[PDB]
């Protein structure tokens, strides 16, 4: 064993639980809020528009603007699932046990909640680098517009790109609101060995 | 065990039977009436030309109208799969039970419906892309043709590009119609065991 | 369970024989009779050519006329094997049966003639993707000839590249008639156990 | 057995004593003091801002002050990490012992804990690499602006980088302390086996 | 079971014994007499020169003849193994049998016979990029020559992949050799079980 | 068998004793010295600079001369493990036994030793390919701060790359330093074994 | 079985017979002498030179003849590794026995052997390449410090890549000996089992 200060170990010991009550709260309190919110947020117009044409805007040039609208409400969104993602890891990290040879199932539940997490996470992340890349790819094809007003496809390569947008941001809203309810349900379905491994 | 708010909770049960109701038509109703549709599509004379030559456009300029109204009618279609999926795929997820050591024969069925819809929902999306790949090629091949008039083969470049996604674009059609009658199959022949794992 | 309509059930099951039908006639009576036209093809004067030094084409400017023709003919026949194992792997995927613990030796049988179904489908969708990179290499070559006329090697990357695809060509045309036959075999060798599985 | 030197194998006895000090302070005061700083630079406001049109800069020309200040805080403590992590790592290699048929599971829990610190190591390094990556890609979408005035969608996507960099830099600060807590208690709980393996 | 006409039937039976006919021929003449020409070829002085400086050509413009005419011997041996090997592979694969859970052991001799044959073709068609991939860098390094005249190392790249070419031809026309012999001696140790599998 | 030249065989006896006293005396005396040098280095002050800023060139024209003067340090360094390694790699592998069935554990530390070297000779030489890569970087951003000056982010790219490799060549030396630690413990622990694997 | 010819057998025979003799005199003869050659090599004064600031060149222009002096020695010792593997490779495949279920351990250490001369030709293979790739980019960055001369740091990438080929080019010398000698010890000690396997 290595000798550990107190004064210093009592701190460590708030933070051990301040980190337990946010990850409990999150799991029991927000995640079902937010997936409500979510919910309630796919059933409004913006979001369900059939005709697909009347997302599209005139082009080098401007940028779309429905696109933009709808961008600028779904990054909230990704951020607050990364941030609290990891307060609720950090939870079931911090109840893993010492290493044993045996009595070792409720280790396994514990460390494949850790691993969905990080699977989460990483998918939230990658959404958000999404938007990124449709900004940087439209404007690529906006400057081969200007460079070769004679080819039509072109043209045509923006309009697609806004339309996939269109439905690849709809089902980032669907996909974070599954993951508030997935995540709920497996946390507390699993809870008695996430808390009490052995 | 976490401690969650009646009110709150009351909402996500209404959550939970509203996705429930919705999977279970969709696997009943919706999935067999959309095979109908896709089949009939494909016994269409504009999906059924042996000649590829007449599906040519002459050419930088122009874009191919066979192909482009083709691509409009498939592109809605490939939605509804992504869509209509991630609803089934969350029901067959909000029943997987929890983490025990034995009886875990249906829960594999559940997790091996739920990879299977994953697999169709990722390469409908591939389907998409494939769509904006072609107008970003046609479009650099047609600015190719511009800058070297001599070369003869860039001009045969977007003749192949051409006949190749008409085939492509078949192909598209009778494999969403494949994954629908294939999803129903499954989803009904192991419904007891998706339904009532242990 | 989850209640199906009648009359939709009613067209559903018509489809699954029409299925059912021309699949049994694509593996008993169209590979048989497709191989044979292929075996003849590769009998043909035009794909036996000892000196490939009289498949070469005077060059930036025109494209080869002896492989253009080929190629003309090769296409054709990529795309019927690609749309017919389609419709045989569906009538193998709708005999699979309810997942169960024991007697999954058929069921083994079945998945691996749905395995070979989709790499014979994926090869044959490559073959069309070589076409189309001939064309585009054989143009940046072409293009490279006029740029830099100094250069004897440029020139030479011509004569090689119409070389191997009249190889690649035939290569395809004989794989073409190695999956008809291979199929064949496969599939009314297993037969009983791909209707019956168990 | 290779006769060593008595006057090096002392002084090479003192490096590996005071390698085992620096490690065991580490680990029981360093680590945990560390938490508790990280901890309080993500309650600051700096890290804590909702609007994140507040830190936009407005643009070719100059680079965010609000994300270069934060980066100037963040390098220096993922540089400690890097260097601490590499001195605990040494003293757990240094107690691994011969290897021998049997008795080998503590010897998997010190491999165990190696592994896990040159996974933090290689973590952190990249961290540092993105900031790169961000200096690197803003300089060429600033160049870009200046190149394409015409397309808006050029500055959409340095707001677009500049966002994404703040809520990278609040997660590195975040997952820099999670590794802190993270290491210390895995190490602390499993000290008996890593310090006697057998 | 599926019905198939008998006349078409007996046509199928016809290839099947042409097809075994010309296998058990190449293997047992074709294959060794193969292995003897191209062993000659290998003692001849052409491809035995210990002064790797005099196969060089002076150089933009001109492409080596010693070499041009070396890979024209080379290129028709690379394309018969291809041509042949696809022939021995049908024939194995036409008598694997009905798969069944038992007596399996020969039905592998026959899968690692088909995976061999695979092996030995597709290493021959790489030789044959191999060959076109030294023309387009030579091509490359020799336009390079005349836009950076200065830069002697530009010179000495074009005199290093001409030896490379010379080492790699001759190491070509040895694995072709050996190919043949391999394959003749493991198809007749291993004949018993390949033509009668249980 | 096969019969071999006594002469030629005596002298290859006195190379095999010459490699095994070379490689005894590497690891029991140089490791050892090597490690105490190491470690003094990253005691000097130029490799602990607290600021580093203090550490930064005024920037296209002029390379960093306080990490030039590292580099030149460092290279030396890394360029003595590379070679060491191979020979304490080759004397044990030419310890490892004729192959038979059992009495295998030794042969194991054998072959796992031999396999450490390799990994520690490829990470090596991996260091001295990072110092190349600083160079080549550092040049490009320099020609973009002269091709851009307007654009401030290609400035903090150059003090930025300055200040990770500082952070960089100090981990070097202490991982360098950690290599000869590492290996003098393993080759010594397990030398019984390695000598005289059955 | 499959009848073969007499007269062609028996100079597939011969074959098989010179094959045996050179394979057995390259193990027990040239590996030997070979060794001895190349450490000879690796104790002259031109690749022992401790200050590597002697190998530099100054310089777009002139290419380093210290080490194309080194380089044109190395190059014929890789391309007579490569050469005389492939006939030690050959000799053990042809002794590899009828496949059998049992007593197939032997078979396994002739599999082996033809899987580490498969390495080392494929190693010894790559070491040409790298000699060609050091020729490629210092003429790139030959040209590079040409078109940019206020860059420093491009004239300190010819320097580094110089001395990285010097170290390289000595890396080789003696990996090739270690090949030599390596090869020799495991062909000896396992000569039983890989000339009569059961």
């Amino acid at each position: 064993l290595l000798k550990v200060d107190q004064e210093v170990k009592l701190k460590v010991d708030s933070f051990r639980e301040r980190i337990t009550s946010e990850a409990e709260d999150l799991v029991a309190n927000f995640f079902p809020k937010k997936l409500l919110e979510l919910d309630s947020f796919l059933k409004e117009p913006i979001l369900n528009i059939h005709d697909l044409t009347q997302i599209h805007s005139d082009m080098m040039l401007k940028s779309n603007q429905q696109l933009v609208d709808i961008i600028e409400k779904v990054k909230p969104e990704i951020r607050l699932l990364i941030e609290k993602c990891n307060t609720v890891k950090m939870w079931v990290q911090l109840l893993i046990p010492r290493i044993e040879d045996g009595n070792n199932f409720g280790v396994s539940i514990q460390e494949e909640t850790v691993a969905e997490l990080r699977t989460v996470e990483s998918e939230a992340a990658s959404y958000l680098d999404q938007i990124s890349r449709y900004y940087i790819t439209r404007a690529k094809l906006a400057s081969k517009i200007a460079k070769y007003p004679h080819v039509e496809d072109y043209a045509r390569t923006v309009t697609e790109i806004d339309e996939k947008e269109y439905i690849s941001l709809r089902l980032i809203i669907s996909e974070l609101r599954n993951q508030y309810v997935t995540l709920h349900d497996m946390i507390l379905k699993n809870i008695e060995k996430i808390k009490r491994p052995r």
